[PDB]
């Protein structure tokens, strides 16, 4: 019920008393959360009054598809987004096949949310912070067969020229226990960061399932805490994959990589490096880096790569349970889970 196969353990909305609603519209996601904060007599409750499955039914392919062709046109318009904020009775937000959103959803100081089965893409905003997902002091949330993606591109003249998008799935602060499995994330510039500074250290997060397609860095840029990555197939990585900084410490296992550049370092801060534990994926040495196309560059200041394929340190032990298939069977089966219209299927070595 509470199993998510990572730290975060929750069953969203899911629970007793839960009440369903139907969402067509992302306004109709805002006027429905809003309601559920009003006890039997009309007044706020803190943290809600009752749970919600929300299941959204809305289609804004138009937008998106508007988007797609005019690219450099969507970071300086308006970030469009439904903010969760202090809901902790539970909630789950669940598309429908077929549902789409051009808009992302933005969770703060809440716990026990559950977003699944949502096609994301091409959000307009990137300059203002227009990220797919965003977890944010938010404990307990497992974001889980979602399909989040744009162009893994940057147009000119864009704010840092960093701004063209935003990430995918972005975690900040207190957000203690967090599960990110089975998405299919592809074209997305920046994936998704692990705290927002050096100083934003800490966190349990586990990535697992995932299908990353032509995306450029962040799988996550984690800062300091726990990060447990596997059965992830990554491939067509174009700048750097897991970046483990702030003395964090990573266990990457079983997973596949493919036609990536750095998939596993340690950069841009020059120091406090973070620490590795390599196991059961499909590079288990140097020699096999031209087999399956890993490059390595180097960084202007003090960085530390995984060329050696060489666990760089420990692990505690890991909390929750979890059955890993081989690097082998994510590669040949994960794209078939990952992903919307999947039915929330999940890859078990049965199906191996
Ligand atoms: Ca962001």
């Amino acid at each position: 019920a509470t199993d998510t196969g990572g730290y975060a353990a929750t069953a969203g909305g899911n629970v007793t008393g839960a009440v369903s609603k139907t969402a067509t519209s992302m306004q109709d996601i805002v006027n429905i959360i809003d309601a559920a904060r009003l006890d039997a007599n009309g007044k706020k409750v803190k943290g809600g009054a009752y749970p919600l499955v929300i299941t959204y039914t809305g289609n804004e392919d138009s937008l998106i598809n508007a988007a797609a062709a005019n690219i450099c046109g969507q970071w300086s318009k308006d970030p469009r987004g439904v903010e969760i904020k202090e809901f902790t009775k539970g909630i789950t937000i669940i598309g429908a096949n077929g549902s789409s959103a051009n808009f992302g959803i933005w969770i703060k100081k809440s716990s026990d949310v559950v977003v699944q089965n949502m096609r994301i893409g091409y959000l307009p905003g990137g300059a203002k912070d227009g990220d797919m997902i965003r977890v944010d002091d938010s404990p307990n949330v497992w974001v889980d067969h979602n399909e989040l993606f744009a162009a893994n591109h940057e147009c000119d003249g864009t704010p840092d020229n960093d701004t063209t998008f935003e990430s995918a799935v972005d975690i900040k602060g207190a957000s203690n226990t967090v599960t990110v499995s089975y998405n299919y994330i592809h074209g997305v510039k920046k994936v998704g960061l692990d705290g927002s500074s050096s100083s934003d250290t800490g966190r349990n997060i586990t990535y697992h399932h995932n299908y990353y397609n032509d995306v450029n860095a962040r799988l996550p840029l984690q800062r300091g805490g726990l990060v447990h990555a596997y059965n992830n197939l990554y491939t067509n990585i174009t700048g750097s994959g897991l970046n483990v900084r702030q003395n964090g410490q990573a266990l990457i296992e079983n997973n596949w990589f493919e036609k990536a550049i750095n998939p596993v370092t340690s950069r841009y801060d020059g120091k406090n490096f973070g620490t590795w534990v390599l196991k059961g994926n499909n590079i288990t040495k140097p020699a096999d880096f031209s087999t399956y196309s890993i490059t390595w560059t180097a960084d202007t200041k003090p960085y530390v790569n995984a060329d050696s394929w060489t666990s760089t340190g420990t692990f505690p032990t890991v909390a929750y349970n979890y059955s890993p298939v081989s690097a082998q069977c994510v590669k040949d089966k994960l794209p078939g889970y990952a992903g919307v219209g999947k039915n929330l299927a999940t890859l078990t070595s049965t199906a191996c």
